[PDB]
């Protein structure tokens, strides 16, 4: 039969999709959701072999074990435990396209379990067994019978067994096939892997049973009031006596109840459901769900006798929440939301897909305490936990169908082909009959990256008719069709156009007000987090306050897809694709989250919190304005710190109680500031903190800062001392200063700073030379390679213009001694087989203090690339433990990615100055610096600064952080410039024009002495 | 032109058309009769079939029409004639001025179901003047009303000719013959016969 | 599999549906609306057998004319042929309903029909079958082997014989139910064939 070469036959025998059930016989306990006897795991130890095709498998498996396999714990996907290897690609398929058809070389995954079936369960009602996960397709057999066949990977497989099992030992035996006709609808970018990823349960209900149930909450006005209708349908005899019961709870008071008989309302002209019935229960002055308040209910709905006997209960929890489009702009409870939004993949780098509580929690528990309310499910639904979690610690969620055809060309020709609608239409009805009871879903996603074809227009208003009471949206196809309520494009620029054909990106700011549109935008991916990125983040930020419908949007991506590797001695290291030898691959493109993949944040998440700050503030004078961006609370848990200091140094500090409606605004008065006795720029830097413990946060959480400059008082006072005048020594290679301890060399051929020594110390391990270039971002590279470059890549146009490779010849070196100082003056051109590139002229002046100051103005050819940065670099001999400046931090910081940063003295260890990422590239940075210390050390001035043990070059040639190996002494990158790194996307130059070194002519001076 | 859909046996009608399982199964019945009808000009209208009650099914093929096929409206009858899944309003033997209100899917008088609020589309009858025997006394009265009102644009009677089978009597005569006569049971006995013609097309 | 028993499948290897086509090799032909000589007639007299259900079909007739049936002529509807009686009813489905399933007793009927294909037809191209209209569902075999399935009984069923056809003689074997799932969703007021 191969049915998994037919689209046409997307499962055999398969049970309908419902509601997450358990089959209570105890109204208790289906009211407080306790564990029921009747809903069994079968996850844990079971029996596997792998193949390399179907055709390969022994009939003999079917009936006994193989004394061949292995014993594997379930659920897991088979490449984590080494059968076969991942393969990490994006948008091409990673088998030939040519549908329906798939490899003859499919690795097939042959699962098999004996377990114990009580003969309870035998003896009446009905025993179905429960499949999460199965990726991609699969067979199952029981005690040697064939029972059915199931496809799409993301949602769950159910089989009544009722029929198959006996009393005692029973063996399941479940074929997995790696590639399937359902691969064609996913081929979403992320690692290709396979096997029962998901949970595996046995499912006891009796013969006359709740089937389905779907509640609603529709309110009045002004949400005063809500009515609840529960629709319930059953399966089984129907009898006169039957009865269903449907009690809402609000903790452990009931609010209200309902009972009625089967026979539903009359429909048409044949009547109405004989098997269902609605009731409809009252509730005023309901708790309202939303991210911000996540008031929950409990449903319980029992299926009963007229004399009171429990047949069996089901239940769920219940969010009082209307979501609705109003006048071009999306409303949750009557007000506008304001999405927060991510973009979270199912990703664990040891157990590769299976998700498990802990790390789901973690998850949420990361995303709450970043200022995230709202997580979309890229792109598939997922494990049914996650919706339980979103629901009660209060996340806002897309729920996505698991359909992505990206790979097709033309990206629809499935989704526009009919004979295609079958199965997409399942993996989107399936997933609504599923999911449509959790609150915290409030928008549905037909798939992604699927162009757009009719299928998707069919299937729209499937939805649109059977849920009316969440959006939908899909952005395949131009981000606008007819197929999606929201303008939910990806990429799209905020001020800049990207007019491709038939599917342009616009300006957010201008799609918004294309002739004839009105609708809200809200992207369904930005700020492309790949390395050191999300340059420009709060350019989204500003756009997204200014505008009423520009509503936000869900960031790309939360959490890196990098796989745990060994070394030869069990040290474990962060893997990308074409690390497990797959090929074709897209390398590092697996990785592009907020987080790497064991949690630990990237800097860019501190960005994103920042620019998600919940409060605003203005200063003017000695009052802050706070206004409030929450539609629903007040801030009871929330009091303002705030602090002024100058140069780092505290001044003054206080605490105030912020007590601000949703949407309100608070005035602050500040008390006299005793201002500063002393030169320096004074700072007021705020902070909001909760004093209070919350389900997701510590006392004491800081959820919003801002900060100001105040005051400065510029410093005029010269004073001190002529004490010592410096020493010139001149020979034909050089020129030697001295005082006191310490020399300073300048090499005459090389015309730069060769060496400095404290005391008798060699400080330099290489000479202070000028640099004009970065090892390149992943941003910087996009998607070139050395097999097919992009050459409009940054890197590459870099590259080509010999940025890495100028050479700086000698214009100028001279020595001049003043009356109480040595001046060297310095003159060089980099130049590129004949092109000058850029010029440096500098100046060194060293005192009688033993201070060297420097000041350098280069000069850009306008016609070359602009450079990466503007700045001096040298090798230091010494490694010191702390790494002490005045400037922006504490973590990494670059110029189009500092606002969260703040000028502050920072103290932190070397290591800290360095920032892991998976594919290396320049890291560190933190601008608006002002003193730097380090050893003995001391550089000011206004500059932005990397300090570490790696050079650029090696960062630049070293493909994974493992491999990099510490140098000698401290690689200290000092610049006067640094190029922006951009993010708006990792494949085309993204860098805003602002932060582009555009200038032509720059200056920068820093002042070098020792401590 | 219209889809090969019926379920009026059903209970309630929308019993299979509502429900997701059947989709595949409907939606060919729909997108193969467009990719085969397509290219004709004397089809102007679209049908997603007939007394199927209405469901979700529907919805998502009367979409599916329009949009691959932007050049012809789509209609359907089921589930009280003017729902969501039709682009004209087109009952089934509803009068010209007596009112049918029977629960859920009523039948209204054409005239006054125009103007009911809100309601701007045309009206065109898919079926009336039950032809059956002896049959069309008050038929004028639908065509004065129809050139009366501009949006009442007419309709289909029920029907063309008789579905009567010739059988034989024993020494060999043809007779007409109607349900039940082939032991056929059960049966709706001369309902299959509501023509305008008889069977061989002499006229009624 | 009992594909007449699941709504899941009503089609198996069945080609994508398309507006009328005759593949003409001269323009002017096609221009004129003429006939073409690549589009042929394949109805006339054809063998055919009556059977109670399905699984009363001998395995020896996918291979050889049932020396019972009899000669007919198709197009046609058996019931005019008198193999079993034409069913009028209007609303109540004609079998009990209980989707997706039909009657055991599922008349079924054995077409069957020997005839030539032209060489030049097998050399190069695509020589496909097409049923207009098969009422309610069947299966399609060719010189023994087997081809597809399909359901609906009004609009036409397509499949490509070009690996199962010989040059001169060949034999098609089409068997027929009455009832199927697609009987579900034809439940129109008029007799049942
Ligand atoms: C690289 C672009 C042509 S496609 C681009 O790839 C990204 C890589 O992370 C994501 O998968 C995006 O969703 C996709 O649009
Ligand atoms: C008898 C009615 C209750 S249903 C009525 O029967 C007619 C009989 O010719 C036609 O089939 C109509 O289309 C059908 O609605
Ligand atoms: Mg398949
Ligand atoms: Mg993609
Ligand atoms: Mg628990
Ligand atoms: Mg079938
Ligand atoms: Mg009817
Ligand atoms: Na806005
Ligand atoms: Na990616
Ligand atoms: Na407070
Ligand atoms: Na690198
Ligand atoms: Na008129
Ligand atoms: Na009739």
């Amino acid at each position: 039969r191969r049915d998994w070469e037919n689209p046409g036959v997307t499962q055999l025998n398969r049970l309908a999709a419902h509601p997450p059930f358990a089959s209570w016989r105890n109204s208790e306990e289906a009211r407080t959701d306790r564990p029921s006897q009747q809903l069994r795991s079968l996850n844990g130890e079971w029996r596997f072999a792998w193949f390399p095709a179907p055709e390969a498998v022994p009939e003999s498996w079917l009936e006994c074990d193989l004394p061949e396999a292995d014993t594997v714990v379930v659920p897991s996907n088979w490449q984590m435990h080494g059968y076969d290897a991942p393969i990490y690609t994006n948008v091409t398929y990673p088998i030939t396209v040519n549908p329906p058809f798939v490899p003859t070389e499919n690795p097939t995954g042959c699962y098999s379990l004996t377990f114990n079936v009580d003969e309870s369960w035998l003896q009446e009602g009905q025993t179905r067994i429960i499949f999460d996960g199965v990726n991609s397709a699969f067979h199952l057999w029981c005690n040697g019978r064939w029972v059915g066949y199931g496809q799409d990977s993301r949602l769950p497989s159910e089989f009544d067994l009722s029929a198959f099992l006996r009393a005692g030992e029973n063996r399941l035996a479940v074929m997995v096939l790696r590639w399937s006709d359902g691969s064609y609808l996913e081929d979403q970018d992320m690692w290709r892997m396979s096997g029962i990823f998901r949970d595996v349960s046995l499912l006891h209900k009796p013969t006359t049973q709740i089937s389905d149930f779907h509640v609603a909450t529709r309110f009045n006005d002004d949400f005063s009031r809500a009515v609840l209708e529960a629709e319930v349908q059953m399966c089984g005899e129907l009898r006169d006596y039957l009865r269903v019961t449907v009690s809402l709870w609000q903790g452990e008071t009931q609010v209200a109840s309902g009972t009625a008989p089967f026979g539903g309302e009359i429909i048409d002209e044949r009547g109405g459901y004989a098997d269902r019935v609605t009731l409809r229960l009252n509730v005023e002055n309901p708790k309202l769900w939303s991210a911000e308040i996540p008031n929950l209910y409990r449903a319980v709905v029992e299926l009963h006798t007229a004399d009171g006997t429990l047949i069996e209960a089901e239940a769920c929890d219940v969010g009082f929440r209307e979501v609705r489009i109003e006048n071009g702009l999306l409303l949750l409870n009557g007000k506008p939301l304001l999405i927060r939004g991510v973009n979270r993949h199912e990703h664990h780098p040891l157990h590769g897909q299976v998700m498990d509580e802990q790390t789901m929690v973690q998850d949420i528990l990361l995303m709450k305490q970043n200022n995230f309310n709202a997580v979309r499910c890229s792109h598939y639904p997922n494990h049914p936990l996650w919706y339980t979690l979103c629901d009660r610690y209060g996340l806002y969620v897309v729920d996505e169908a698991n359909i992505e055809t990206h790979g097709m060309v033309p990206m629809n020709r499935l989704t526009d082909d009919p004979r295609w609608l079958p199965a997409m239409s399942e993996r989107v009805t399936r997933m609504v009959q599923r999911d449509r009871n959790h609150p915290s879903v409030i928008i549905w996603s037909l798939g992604n990256e699927s162009g757009h074809g009719a299928n998707h227009d069919a299937l729209y208003r499937w939805i649109k008719s059977v849920d009316p009471s969440r959006p939908v949206q899909y952005e395949g196809g131009g981000a606008d069709t007819t197929a999606t309520d929201i303008i939910c494009p990806m990429y799209a620029r905020v001020d800049e156009d990207q007019p491709f054909p038939a599917v342009p990106k616009w300006s957010i700011k201008k799609w918004l007000s294309l002739p004839g549109e009105t609708r809200p935008l809200i992207l369904c991916e930005y700020a492309h987090a790949m390395g050191n990125s999300l340059g420009g983040f709060a350019k989204y930020w500003q756009a997204f306050r200014q505008y009423p419908r520009l509503q936000g949007g869900f960031v790309w991506d939360w959490v890196d897809q990098s796989l745990i590797k060994y070394d030869e001695n069990g040290n474990p290291w962060s893997a990308y694709g074409g690390d497990f030898g797959d090929t074709p691959n897209d390398r590092q493109f697996c990785m592009n989250g907020l987080v790497f993949a064991d949690r630990t944040p990237h800097p860019a998440l501190t960005e994103a919190k920042h620019q998600q700050q919940f409060f605003q503030f203005r200063l003017s004078g000695q009052t802050i304005e706070v206004t409030s961006e929450y539609l629903f609370r007040h801030s009871d848990n929330e009091l303002l710190h705030w602090m002024v200091a100058l140069d780092g140094k505290p001044l003054a500090s206080g605490e105030v109680p912020l007590d601000v409606a949703p949407q309100g605004k608070q005035l602050i008065e500040l008390p006299e500031l005793p201002q500063p006795e002393s030169a320096g720029q004074l700072w007021l830097t705020v902070r909001v903190v909760q004093p209070n413990a919350t389900a997701w946060s510590e006392a004491g959480h800081i959820s919003a800062w801002q900060q100001w400059r105040l005051a400065e008082n510029l410093s005029v006072t010269l004073p001190a001392a002529s004490h010592a005048i410096p020493h010139l020594t001149t020979s034909e290679m050089d020129f030697c200063i001295e005082l006191g301890n310490k020399r300073w060399q300048f090499n005459r051929q090389s015309g730069f700073l060769s060496q400095m020594w404290i005391g008798d110390k060699k400080q330099l391990l290489t000479p202070l030379r000028d640099q004009f270039t970065r090892a390149p971002l992943d941003n910087d590279i996009g998607v070139s390679e050395a097999t097919r470059i992009d050459p409009n890549a940054w890197v590459e146009r870099w590259k080509a213009a010999g940025h890495y490779q100028a050479e700086a010849a000698l214009l100028q070196c001279t020595a001049d001694t003043l009356a109480d100082a040595v001046l060297i003056t310095t003159a060089h051109a980099w130049q590129h087989q004949g092109k000058t590139l850029f010029i440096s002229r500098k100046t060194y002046r060293i005192d009688g203090s033993g201070q060297m100051a420097i000041t350098v103005d280069v000069e850009v050819a306008s016609d070359t690339p602009h450079p990466a940065r503007i700045g001096l670099n040298c090798q230091l001999a010494q490694v010191a433990e702390r790494v002490n400046w005045l400037g922006l931090g504490p973590q990494e910081n670059y110029p189009d990615r500092l606002t969260a940063a703040c000028f502050d003295r920072w103290d932190l260890p070397l290591s800290d100055m360095y920032t892991p990422y998976v594919f290396p590239s320049e890291n560190g940075l933190r601008c608006g610096t002002r003193e730097l210390n380090y050893g003995p050390h001391q550089w000011r001035g206004d500059f932005q600064f990397n300090i570490s043990r790696y050079s650029q070059q090696q960062l630049m040639e070293t493909s994974h952080r493992h491999l990099l190996h510490a140098e000698e002494g401290t690689w200290l990158n000092i610049d006067g410039f640094h190029m922006g790194i951009g993010g708006d996307d990792s494949w085309s130059p993204s860098v805003s024009a602002e932060f582009q070194l555009s200038a032509g002519r720059y200056h920068y001076q820093l002042v070098w002495c020792q401590k």
